[PDB]
Order: C-alpha cells, then sequence, then structure tokens
C-alpha cells in the first residue's frame, strides 16, 4: 500500500510517506500530519 498518507492513523515516528512527521493528539487518535 506505498506509504502512510496525511489523514491516516500511523504509530510513533512511523513509515510515513516523506512530508508527514506521523504525530497525532492523541494514541487514539494519532494521525500522519504533514508539515
Amino acid at each position: 500500500k506505498g506509504c502512510i498518507k496525511e489523514g491516516k492513523w500511523c504509530p510513533k515516528t512511523a513509515p510515513c510517506c516523506r512530508p508527514l512527521q506521523c504525530k497525532g493528539p492523541s494514541p487514539k487518535q494519532k494521525k500522519c500530519t504533514k508539515v
């Protein structure tokens, strides 16, 4: 499935696409955010 795009759920420092840092307001809503 390629990589993890923004808006998708991902763990800490997960294998994001590139621009995403894999952040999130909480562990239950941890999604890949772009900077």
